[PDB]
Formats: structure tokens, sequence, C-alpha cells
């Protein structure tokens, strides 16, 4: 008692690093990573490594180097410069390539500045990059490009490029760019946003700008006309300089042509066979197509009975969508996560000509994900362990007997590593295991063969010797028990915590669709500084809707969001409320975008439980998210479907409950994905009812709020009106 | 242990002011609406008949927004569906009644979605604006004739005016002006078409999914202007069958040089209209007087009758150029123009002789011309015990201009030292209204042997209701400053005790000639603080405030964010040095200007002030519009004065904040003082590491004077003093 704790300036500055070990595998053995700005390559079976690129190299360049891509046949490395970035995963970068033989930057045909997307092919030199929304190819990095596509045109038709609603809610990527394994074929979509309104907003911009300039984004809020997709697939071989390019189209599947549907996933099988999944506009029908080239006629032909059709009658199929295949290298079978019967989603066996699947896979738990197949054992990610959801561990299935099923990562330190991710070598010969908790990151490399632990990569030793020496919260992870279910929840504990005095408690929310704020993940973050300065427990709940833990629970607010969520939230601070630990007279709440939007609804239920709280950059009425989020759980804003209960669910209609609380509104003004409209009627509401409340814009910020200087200023804002709220000096 | 008056006693406005609003329609009667019926009034009598009952518009269907009768009182304009656009200009429906008839005008209905209408000075003929070009009807029954047909939404406005001239320089929408009889009708036409577009998100109700984008053209300081012309129709002879033709005036040569302004339109006789041309740099004014031609029916403007106003200390007249007052016959009129010694007094033009002649002296200024007969000219001024805050009406002997008789001044010198004048059409009869310091009083009187005939209205109804509330005091008294008197008030609370220290808030506008200490007598959010919470409410009146001659006035000029600043952090300095303040507890706020001189304040490190609130406020000049920032700061290029535009910024000074508290507020559909200028306030604040409160309010403009957003505001801005102050 009476030592260092850890403050806001600490999580502000990042005193407490979290070392990584960030590797990129270059073939089955190598893997190539950045060490002070050197970047080496690392041999996975002895542990050995070279130099591959000197920090020295690039020192009279005359730019700014952002990031390196090397190319697989390491003879050529992209440098990207002039980094700008648009949305979570769009940017816009001038490109050198260098020539690692020759030792020299490659002057003639450049990659032109502005450049929107490029990528190498997965084996050889080949680029294929997008500028001005239309696809260019070159099969060497001195040689002319090829153009593509000559339709693209700003905020119009997108070639190769997602639009804004494909990036942030379909692909979770800028890139609409597949190339075939050998890398002959590339298959990309097309995007047609002509008919999608546009969502304006004012951007400031520096001082010096004297009007302010408007941003004008295609945006389909809910029930508004989407974009069109297209799907094309070019043979790279037989590009001349004389002809044009001929790309073939491949059609959507006839049971997707009848109304509105999205292109939602698209994976090569084999070098003649492309899988594209498609789903409708009512996100309870998908059609997985199975693709093959015709060696004679050039054509890409998608048998109707190869067809294979995922729906769902409780709600959505797949968690936020239809799930990844993964093919044996055949390419005659894949392995897919399926809900099953009881409603937990485990892998089913598909062969190509024959109907159903096969689950390898049972049980009260879920697989998470699938991470690798060999023609021995499938290896995938799943909370199967002290049946804990908010657990990882990685497992093997032998394909030879589903019943052989083998644990690689629960035992190897089971005190301090309940969480894993992996990164499998090019074919599974070796795998980097990444631990993230509950103690410190530890990251491990092993062999396939026997499962043998190799090495130690990091373990965050430096870090725990600081710690050590910091008075740090403890992190306790259980369940209680409501309607004979159990439901998890998490509580940041003080240092040195003691049951017999009473904390004030902070429910630090997000509760949207298949969400998880309960897990045994290790975090320094703005909850850390609560515990460990301010004496604060920051609990997190995963009530009805949350994910991997079955359909039952996260199929339940199917139609009714901002309904079950939201009483469970309450239902679980009114709980730990009669905990004798907890003073339920300082009881707070605050998330951010789907946690902001609960948070305000919360706020606005008139329970008595919460006496303040922060909505960062939240929701506040359905009609103004987007269309594919918005409609795979709500449905169209329609009489016919779902009106009633998107009118239902806004904040602004609880504004008069909000006379009971203290409530503090946080938005970014050039927020392009839950736009500053949402707050504006939030507050709009609460002046229209006269509800005094504390409000804070930020000039020019996105979703993120992360710019240094902004984020520094929001989470001390943030901590100033929590401390007032709880009487703290 | 009487009850207080209360921020519900303000906001819900419990204790209202009583008015008497009348409209003369001759030289002996008024107009006078009450209980929804417009009474005729005889002034030398008193007497009144019912014009218009109250019940004859019951089953009219729509809510009639407001009445405007025919000089002839043969017809009477209902207009309705009243949609506000800016501060002076709208859209509305309207119809016409009848009064011979008794009936609605069923055919050739004025359109819906007029701009402007206005009946001729004489008769029942009207001209009207729609779709941004005039139009007129002799009758009100028969069909209209098309005057213009170059308007076009945002770009060519015929008979009303664009954003900056509605708001800078005419303080009106309407660009329409009917000779003094009904034949000729003067019009100016603006083009915006290289004026770049302001753009701000306008959200509306709750129901529409995608916000829409609101484009006002709108030049900001040192951007393209719009360009004006200024034509004259003959209203008798306009022909079914043939187009109208519009007589163009040109402006002076010494305007066409480059970019100008039209600033003022007077017509002098039925033959005879004088133009005001202001200069983009606005130190050269010139006003031209222009004949109508019989014989050719074209305005020649002869160049030798031109008269030329131009300063050297700053700009011309006190916001423009000064109205123009024609003898009756048109070939003199009087003008408010500043002397040799930079004070502001009468000087009397002859037209075809060069120069004028002051009429008025002394260290004081005229504030108006008020009326003009062939004996007398009837003015208001600041002379009466030389108090520039006070407002009285006097009279002038043309025959003798040392002969001055104030007739304001003594009729109750406790209750009423702040006049207010409104003479009958030829100055038989003037309604009085006072203002202060005691509760507005509304008497009428002759001209003839300056009697008093009648009081109109005494608020006696509110005397009886202040006796039950502990009510605050004023004090304006001055300062010495450099050996020169600046003015203050004090809206000191009750039972006030020298002997124990209150807090003090400084109440600033302090724009360029502001006037905040004066003996009106308000009702309003200080009477709050000194009634309830037992705070001292100051406003100063430093160098740049009016009133007081251009030698303070002119003392900003090109330097706006200095003097002025400096002046009301001295005046808070000398406050906290009297025993009666508690230093320790001084806070400042105000409004569009005033937000800009409280941030500027809070941001020069003085240490005199704790905490402050800055509504609306710029932040910087060269986000402001060009007419009003160009007056006082010139253009913003390396050439002219942009050292001190760049010099003269809020968010210059953001590292000075983070020794003060901050509440910074703006409306995010302000046409005026646009949102952007606090959210570059705000994004400086955050990228130095400052915290402050703030506080946005979706779609209000420039007022935030919306029922629930002005309750809101004043709620909000309440509970961040009281815990600036640490009141229970
Ligand atoms: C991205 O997505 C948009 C739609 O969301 C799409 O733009 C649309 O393109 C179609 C097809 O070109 C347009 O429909 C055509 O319009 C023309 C006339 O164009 C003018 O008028 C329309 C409105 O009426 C405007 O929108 C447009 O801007 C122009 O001002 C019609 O003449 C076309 O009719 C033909 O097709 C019919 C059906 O086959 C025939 O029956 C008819 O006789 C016409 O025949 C012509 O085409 C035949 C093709 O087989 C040919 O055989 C004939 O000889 C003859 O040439 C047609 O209705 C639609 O208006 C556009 N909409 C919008 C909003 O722009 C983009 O093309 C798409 N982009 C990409 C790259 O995929
Ligand atoms: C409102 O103001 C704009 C200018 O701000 C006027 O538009 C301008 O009109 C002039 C007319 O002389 C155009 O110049 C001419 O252009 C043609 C070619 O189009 C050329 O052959 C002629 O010799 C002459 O130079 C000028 O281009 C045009 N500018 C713009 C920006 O449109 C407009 O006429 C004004 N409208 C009214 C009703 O007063
Ligand atoms: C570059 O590499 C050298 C040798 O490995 C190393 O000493 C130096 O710190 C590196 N330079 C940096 C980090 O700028
Ligand atoms: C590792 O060692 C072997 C044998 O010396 C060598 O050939 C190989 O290049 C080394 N690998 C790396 C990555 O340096
Ligand atoms: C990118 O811009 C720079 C600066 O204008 C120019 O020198 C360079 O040539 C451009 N890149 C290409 C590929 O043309
Ligand atoms: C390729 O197609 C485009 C039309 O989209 C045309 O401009 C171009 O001439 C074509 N190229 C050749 C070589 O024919
Ligand atoms: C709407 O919301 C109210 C209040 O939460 C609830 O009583 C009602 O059941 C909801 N459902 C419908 C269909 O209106
Ligand atoms: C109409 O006028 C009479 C006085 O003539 C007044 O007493 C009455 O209240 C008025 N009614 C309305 C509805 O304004
Ligand atoms: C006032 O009284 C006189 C005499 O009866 C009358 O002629 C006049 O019309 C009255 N005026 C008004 C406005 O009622
Ligand atoms: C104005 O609109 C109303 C309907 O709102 C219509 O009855 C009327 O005819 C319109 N007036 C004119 C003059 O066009
Ligand atoms: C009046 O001028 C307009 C064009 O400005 C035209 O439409 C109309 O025909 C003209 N009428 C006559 C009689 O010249
Ligand atoms: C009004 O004055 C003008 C001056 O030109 C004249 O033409 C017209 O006849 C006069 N009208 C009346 C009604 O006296
Ligand atoms: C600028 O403003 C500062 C205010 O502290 C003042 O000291 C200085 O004299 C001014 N000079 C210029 C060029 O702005």
């Amino acid at each position: 008692f009476s030592r260092k704790t850890y403050t806001l300036t600490d999580y502000l500055k990042n005193t407490y690093r979290l070392k990584l070990y960030s590797l990129r595998w270059i073939s089955d053995h190598e893997y190539l990573y950045k060490q002070e700005n050197n970047i080496l390559v690392f041999n996975a079976e002895y542990g050995n490594s070279s130099v591959f690129l000197e920090n020295s190299t690039f020192d009279e360049f005359g730019h700014s180097i952002n990031d390196y891509s090397i190319s697989p046949d390491g003879q050529f490395i992209l440098l990207e410069y002039n980094y700008v970035k648009q949305w979570r995963h769009s940017y816009t970068a001038s490109y050198d390539i260098y020539d690692l033989n020759k030792r020299q930057l490659i002057t003639e045909e450049r990659i032109p500045n502005n450049t929107q997307w490029v990528t190498w092919s997965p084996v050889g030199h080949k680029l294929a990059y997008v500028w001005n929304n239309d696809i260019y190819v070159k099969i060497e990095p001195n040689l002319p490009s090829y153009r593509i596509t000559w339709t693209g045109k700003e905020d119009i038709i997108y070639n190769g490029i997602t639009d804004w609603v494909y990036e942030e809610e379909v692909f979770s990527a800028y890139s609409a760019l597949w190339w075939s394994p050998n890398g002959t074929f590339l298959a990309y979509a097309q995007f047609n946003d002509t008919e999608v309104p546009l969502i304006e907003y004012s951007f400031y911009s520096d001082e010096s700008l004297q009007y302010p300039k408007t941003v004008r984004v295609p945006y389909p809020k809910a029930g508004a006309v989407n974009p069109t997709v297209k799907f094309f697939v070019v043979n790279t071989d037989s590009l001349s300089s004389v002809t044009n390019a001929t790309s073939i189209q491949i059609t959507a599947p006839a049971s997707m042509l009848i109304g509105d549907h999205y292109l939602c996933d698209v994976t090569w099988a084999t070098q003649e066979r492309i899988s594209l999944q498609w789903l409708r506009r009512i996100q309870n029908y998908s059609v997985m197509d199975i693709c093959d080239y015709d060696e004679s006629s050039g054509r890409w032909n998608c048998l109707v009975a190869r067809q294979h059709i995922e729906m769902s009658t409780t709600g959505w199929v797949g968690r936020f969508r239809p799930s990844e295949p993964h093919f044996t290298l055949d390419g005659n079978s894949f392995y897919k996560i399926i809900s099953n019967e009881e409603g937990y989603r485990h892998i089913c066996y598909f062969q190509i000509d024959k109907k159903d699947c096969t689950f390898i896979t049972k049980g009260t738990w879920e697989v998470i994900g699938i991470e690798a197949l060999t023609s021995d054992y499938l290896y995938y990610i799943s909370n199967e362990y002290k049946g804990m959801p908010g657990g990882r561990n990685l497992y093997k299935i032998q394909l030879s007997d589903y019943t052989k099923v083998t644990c690689l990562s629960c035992e190897l330190n089971p005190e301090r590593c309940q969480y894993y991710s992996v990164s499998f070598s090019k074919e599974a010969k070796y795998y980097q295991l990444r631990c993230s908790g509950p103690g410190l990151p530890l990251y491990t490399l092993h062999s396939s063969v026997n499962d043998k632990g190799l090495r130690v990569l990091e373990d965050n030793s430096a870090l725990d010797k600081m710690l050590q020496n910091v008075q740090m919260p403890s992190k306790k992870l259980d369940f209680i028990i409501l309607n004979e279910t159990k439901f998890w929840y998490q509580m940041i504990l003080p240092p040195h915590f003691d049951k017999s005095k009473k904390y004030p408690l902070l429910l630090d929310v997000y509760a949207g669709p298949c969400s998880q704020k309960a897990d045994t993940v290790f975090r320094l973050n703005w909850a850390t500084y609560l515990a460990s300065t301010e004496n604060i427990i920051v609990a997190s709940f995963d009530g009805r809707g949350s994910g991997y833990q079955g359909d039952k629970i996260m199929h339940a607010i199917n139609r009714r969001l901002g309904t079950f969520e939201v009483e469970d939230q309450i239902e679980a601070a009114r709980q730990f409320s009669k905990m004798g630990f907890v003073d339920n007279k300082r009881i707070a709440i605050w998330g951010w975008s789907y946690g902001g939007y609960v948070t305000s609804m919360v706020l606005g239920s008139g329970s008595g439980v919460f006496k303040c709280g922060i909505a960062v950059a939240p929701v506040s009425r359905w009609e103004y998210y987007d269309s594919v989020y918005t409609e795979r759980y709500m449905g169209l804003p329609t009489p016919e479907d779902n009106l009633d209960h998107y009118r239902n669910s806004t904040v602004m209609s609880r504004a008069e409950n909000f006379k009971q609380v203290e409530y503090l509104l946080i938005h970014g003004t050039a927020d392009d994905n839950v736009h500053f409209q949402q707050s504006a009627q939030i507050s709009k509401a609460l002046v229209d009812v006269g509800v005094d409340f504390q409000a804070m814009w930020y000039t020019d910020e996105d979703h993120g709020i992360a710019s240094s200087t902004a984020h520094q200023h929001i989470y001390t804002h943030m901590s100033h009106f929590i401390k007032q709220c709880f009487s703290l000096p």
C-alpha cells in the first residue's frame, strides 16, 4: 500500500509497452521479422537468422517509408510512402519497386501516385494495382502495365476495390481483387453506387481553410438503395499490348437475381475452381456457387446442382456473414463452420457433388475459426476448454478418426495462457501460438510433426519486471444465473481489493450482436487506470445477443435491438449492486458505438440503478445506420416488415427519463460510420424535453477519435466526468 | 423575506413589459392592434373606432401571422404560412380582403412562397417578389405585370437582398422603393454568381434519414463579393401586351473603378432619387442625386451634384453612411456627419452648393434625425447631463440654430433618461417611448406647443407585481483610464452592502460602436443572477464603443481584438480594487463579438478571470463576412492587414486557457457566425491539451431563440456560473 499506481498519463503516453512478435511467413520453413527497421529472415526449424534487408539501404531515398511488401519469390520489394488514410481499411499511397538482385529502384513504368490498392500474385512477382477505380496488371515490375477495366469513376463505379459499406460490413477490407493460387487468373468484384444516396457532413480542416469542405460519401442507410455487384475473372497469361484484356463475368445464381443480394465471400479452391458465396438483402438465405474453368471454351460454369444453400429460421446466416470455406488441396471437398441442430457452431465436412455435410465437431461450445488444413489434420480454435466461452485454445482433429481430438495450447501454461490465436507456415509445417491473457502475452513457435515446443519468440519479461513495481488491478472472470442460464461477466478489481469495503462500479458496455466483453485477455487500457489509481470496479457483462455461446443466446435479439441486451445490462448491474463490495449510490455506465446506444437506452430506462454515464459516438436510431449491418438484425424499416420496432427502439423517445441521470454525450464531426447526425438528434430530443447534460464534439475526428491529441483529450474529459460523478479527489 | 426574480421567471416570462406599437396612417390618426382588433385612434381627442373586428377572420382556415392595410384603407394583406429564412428574410402566402365589398379577393391571388410584398405609399398598388422576380398589381383583383425575368435562386436577386446585403447593409430583405406617389418603383439587382457558398448540415426532424446540406452565397473576408445594379420602372405606363422598360441608374465613376456597395436609397421628391454608394474599402462614400427627364424618360445624375463623405481616422458612418432627410422641395437635406473634433452632428446640405453647414456642435453625438418641418428639425442625442448612455428628443429652430429645446428631458427625469420617438406623417403629433431607468412609459404629444396630451401605457400592472419581488438596482457611473471617462453599469443585488464582498460576472459585447452601459430597464438573465444568486453583473464601454466621438470609436481601426480586449481586463481589474467585489470570483461572458472578446480575455493570461462563457463566438476574422469585417480590418492580404488578421485569432491563444474554466456554446445551423468558428477554437484547445466544457445546439441559428433551446442554454450557463462561484 502507498506505492506507484497505473496513472492516466501511463495509459496516454504509453509508459508500459506490450512487445509483439509480428512475423510474415514467406515459405513452409522461413518467416520475415522487422527489428529496429532491419528486416531479418528466420529459419523455423533451427532458429538461425540473417539480415534480409539492411535499415541503411533506404537512407538517401527522399521519402518516409510507411510499409514494405516483398514479392513471394524474394526478387522485389514494394516501398509504400505518402500514406493518406480514408476509412477503416481504405487509403491512398505512392509506390516504388526495388530490385533486390540488381540492388536498384525501378525508375521506368512506375506505379502511379494516389494508388488505391497494390498486391503481388501469391507466387512469382506479378502486380495488380487499382488507380482511379480501374484495375491494372504488371507481368514484370520494369515493363508497362495492362489496363483491365475502363468503367471506373470516383464515387460511382469501383473496379477491384470496395465501396464504403462493402469495406466496413462485408469484406472488412478495401481490396476486391483475388489472384488464383499459381497467379494465372485475377478475379475481381465491380460495385455500382449510381443510385446509392450520399451522407454529407462538414470537414473544417486547418485554420487556413476559409470555407469548410463538404465530404460526400455513397452510404446506404437502413432501407435505402444498396450498391449492385458484378463478378469478373481475367487470364493474366494472355495479355497483349495490341488488344484489350477480355474479362469473363460470373453471373450470381437465379435465386439471388430475383431481388437485392450481396457478394459476401470469394475463395479459390484450385487453379480452375472458384467458390463464390452470395447473400440475399434479407440475410437468412445464402448460396455458395462452385465455378469451374472450361479449358476449351474459356468460360466459367457454375452448375446449379453443385450449389450449397445455408439458411436460418431463428435469425441471420453466420456470426456477421456466411463463414469462410477451407478446401482440401484437390478442391473436391471443404470444411465450413455451420450452426448445428442444437444451435452451436461446429465444423461441417462438405463433398462437392454430394448432398448435406457431416459434422466432425459437436458439444455445448463453439469453433471460433478453422486455422489450417493438412492431409492428416484440420487445425481449429474453440472455447471448449473448462466450458469458458471467453477462452480460446488451438485444437487438432485427425481426419481418419474424428474422435481423436488433441488440444495443442490448453496445457502449455494453464495459469498464464487461456486465450490463443495462431499463424501457420505456408503448408502448416510450423505454427506461431500467440497468448494474449490472462497473464502477459507470450509468443512461441512449434513444429506440426510432433507438436514440439521449439522456441520462445517474446515472453514480455521487460514489462513483467516493470509491473511488479506498480499497484496493478486483478481481473475476475465468472458468471451469474438469469432464468437458469449462465451469463459471463468480468470485473477489473482495484489493487488490494477488499470484500468488506464498498467500491463505485463503472459498467463498460458494447453488447452488440455476437459481441464478447467478458474474456481472459490482458489489456493495459482506461479501465486499468480507473481500478489502479481511482479504485473503481470496471465491470463488463455478456447478456442476450452476445456471441460464442450458441444461437439460443445470440439470436434472442433478432428483429429486436435495444431490448434484451439493454434489460440484461441493467439486471447485471442490479445483481452486482446486491453483492456486498459495490456502492449502489455510485454505479456508472459507458460505451462506444453500439456501446453508446446501449449506454443511452439504459440511462433512458428509468431503472434507478445508474447515477451517470458516457455515450461516445452512439447509434441513436437504426434508420441512420448502414443497410448491411442494421438489416442483418432488424430487417427493413417498412410497415410490412419491422418499422414498428425501428421506431420503438430510439434513444430520442426516452428523453424524459434522462432527468434522473447525469449524461455526457461525445461524437466526432467527421464520423463517416456512426454519423454525427445520431448524437445531433439525441441532443435535440434532450433540449426539446428540457433535460440538462454535458456534451463534447471533436472537430474532424472519425469513429476512432484516434488522433494523438483527441485520444488524450476525450479520456481526460471522461476521467473528470467519472471522478466528479463518484466524488473522488 | 419576499420572493426573488428566479431563472423560471426570466424563461417562462412571468413579468411582462407591456408595449404600445402604433403605425401612423395620416398626420392625425394612428392604427393600434388590441385583442386581435385593429383600432384607428384620433391623436388630438383620443377617441377610436374598430377598423377590423377580431371575429371577421374566424372561418379563414389559416393562422394569420401579420396584417398590412393599404394607405387608402380600401384593402388589407393577410400574411399566413410564415416560414422564416434569415434575420429579416422569410417566405409566406398572401390573401387580400376588400373592406368595401367585405370579401376575400378570390381571383389573380398573390402566389404561395412570395418573398416580399409592399403597398405603394399612397393608394392600393402592390409590388411583390416571387422566384427572385418583381411583379406589380395596380388593382388587387386584376392580374399582375412581370417586371424582371432574370431572377434565379441563389444567383440573381431582383427586388430582394442576398445574405450579406440583408444582414450588414440594408438590415432588411426588401430591395424595393416606391416613389412618394405610386408612379415609380425603384429596385436593386444583386448578382451572387461568383460568390462562394457556406455549406453546413441541417438534421431536421427525427424522421429525416439523410441530413440536408444548406448552401448559402456568403462572401467571407477578402472573398468575391456580390455585384449590384439599380433600376427604376414607371408603373403608370404598364401595358398588358408589351414588357415593362427598366431604366438603369449607373453608379458614379469613382465607384466603378473597383468593388463597391449600394448602401442607401432615399426618394427626395416625385421626380428625384438620392443613391449613396460605398467603396469595398469603406473610407470613401458618394451620394448621387438623380432627376427624371420627362421628355427622354431617362434618369440623369449630374456629376456636380455629387456629395463625397470620407474618413481618415477609420470608416464612413457608425455602420454605414447615414440616411439623408430632404426638405419638402428636395433642393436641400440634413445628414448626421462626423465634425472636425470627431463628434457626430447634423449638417445642412443645399443640392447645387459644395460642402454643408453644421447645425449642432459639442462633446456629445446626435443619434438620429427623427422629423423635419419648415420651422423645426426633431433629433435624438445624448447631450443631457453629459451621459452617452442617455437618449432625449430635442428640437432645433431652423431660423436660429442657437434656439435648442429638449422635449423629453424634464417629463419625468428620475424614471425616464432613454427616449425613442415616432412622429405623425407631417410631424403634428409624436409618441415618446421611455425605456428606463424606470418601467417603460408611452406618452402622446402635440408638436404645436409640445403639450403632453395623454398616457398610452405606463406599466402600472407590472409595477404592482414587482413590489412583491426582491428586485436588483442598477448603478450607471464611469472610471478614469489614461485621463479619459469610460462608462460602466452594474446590476447590483437587492439589499446591496458595500461592506460585504460579491462575485462579479462581466457581461461583454464591446464590438465597434457598441454601448452596454446605458439607462435602459431590462428583465433579462442578469436580473436573475443579481436577484436570486447575489451576483454583480457589470458591463463596460471601452475603446471602440460608440456615441462618444471617433477618438474612442476609431481607436480599434484595423486592430480588432486589441484595445477593446485590454480595456475589459482593466475595467474588471479596477472593479476588483473596489471593496465590495471578490477578486477570486470574477467571470466574463458574451455572444458573437462578445464571444470573441470573452475568448480573447480568457486567452490573455491576465489572471483576473477564473471562468467564462463564449456563445456563438467569432474565432478568426477571415471566417466572418466581407462587409462587416473589412469595414474595421481592411482586406486579408499581405499588401493590406493580413498580419493583424492572423495575429487576432482565439486559436493562437489556446495555451493560456489552461489557467481558466471555459464553456464554448454554438448552434450548428448558425448562418451568421458559422459553427466552423467554434469548431476551430475546440480543435486548437484539444491540439494543446486544454480541458473545457462545450455544448452544440442542433439546427439552432445565431439567436438560439427556439422556446426549448433558449430555456436549455440559460439553464446550462446558470449551472456553469453557479459551480464556478461555489453557490448553493
Ligand atoms: C451502374 O448502374 C446504373 C443503374 O443503376 C447504370 O446506368 C443505367 O444504365 C441503363 C442502361 O444503359 C440506363 O437505361 C437506358 O437509358 C437509355 C436512355 O438514356 C437516357 O435516359 C435515361 C432515363 O430514361 C437516363 O437515365 C440516362 O442518363 C440518359 O439520359 C435508354 O435508351 C435505354 O433503353 C435501351 O434498352 C432497352 C432494354 O434493353 C431497350 O428496349 C431500348 O430499346 C434501348 O435499346 C438500346 O440498348 C439496347 C441494349 O441491348 C440495344 O439493343 C438497342 O439497339 C439500343 O441501343 C436504357 O433504358 C439507365 O437509365 C441508367 N440509369 C442511371 C440512373 O444512370 C450504369 O450503366 C451502371 N454502370 C455499369 C458500368 O455497370
Ligand atoms: C451575373 O454576373 C456574371 C459574372 O459574375 C455574369 O456572367 C458573365 O457574363 C459575361 C457577359 O459579358 C460573360 O462574358 C462574355 O462571355 C462570352 C463567352 O461566354 C464571350 O464571348 C463574351 O465576349 C463575354 O466575354 C461572362 O463569361 C460571364 N461569366 C460567368 C462566370 O458566367 C452574368 O451575366 C450576370 N448576370 C446578370 C443577369 O447580370
Ligand atoms: C540500424 O541497424 C544497426 C545494426 O543492426 C543498429 O545499430 C541501428 O540501431 C539501426 N538503426 C536505427 C534503429 O535507426
Ligand atoms: C541457417 O543456417 C544454414 C546453415 O548454415 C544456412 O544455410 C541458412 O542460410 C541459415 N538461414 C538463415 C535464415 O540465415
Ligand atoms: C508523384 O509526385 C511527385 C511530385 O509531383 C513526382 O515527382 C512523381 O513523378 C510522381 N510519381 C509518378 C509515378 O509519376
Ligand atoms: C479498349 O476499350 C476502350 C473502351 O472502353 C477504348 O478506349 C480502347 O480504344 C480499347 N483499346 C484498344 C486497343 O482497342
Ligand atoms: C415497444 O416498447 C415498449 C417500451 O419498452 C414496450 O412496452 C413494447 O412491448 C414494445 N413493443 C412494441 C411492439 O411496440
Ligand atoms: C375580440 O374583441 C373584444 C373587444 O371588442 C374582446 O373583449 C374579445 O376578448 C376579443 N376576442 C378575441 C378572440 O380576440
Ligand atoms: C373621433 O370623433 C369624431 C367626432 O365624432 C369623428 O368624426 C371621428 O371619426 C372619430 N375618430 C375615430 C378614429 O373614431
Ligand atoms: C397555395 O396553396 C394552397 C394549398 O396549400 C392552395 O389551395 C392555393 O391555391 C395556393 N395559392 C395560390 C395563390 O396558388
Ligand atoms: C418579355 O421578355 C421575355 C424574355 O425576357 C419574353 O419571354 C417575352 O416574350 C417578352 N415579351 C415581349 C412582348 O417582348
Ligand atoms: C405622380 O408624380 C409623377 C412625376 O413624374 C407624375 O408623372 C404623375 O402624374 C403623378 N401622379 C399623380 C396621381 O399626381
Ligand atoms: C501580435 O499580438 C501580440 C499579442 O500579445 C502583441 O504582443 C504583438 O505586438 C502583436 N503584433 C503582431 C504583428 O501581431
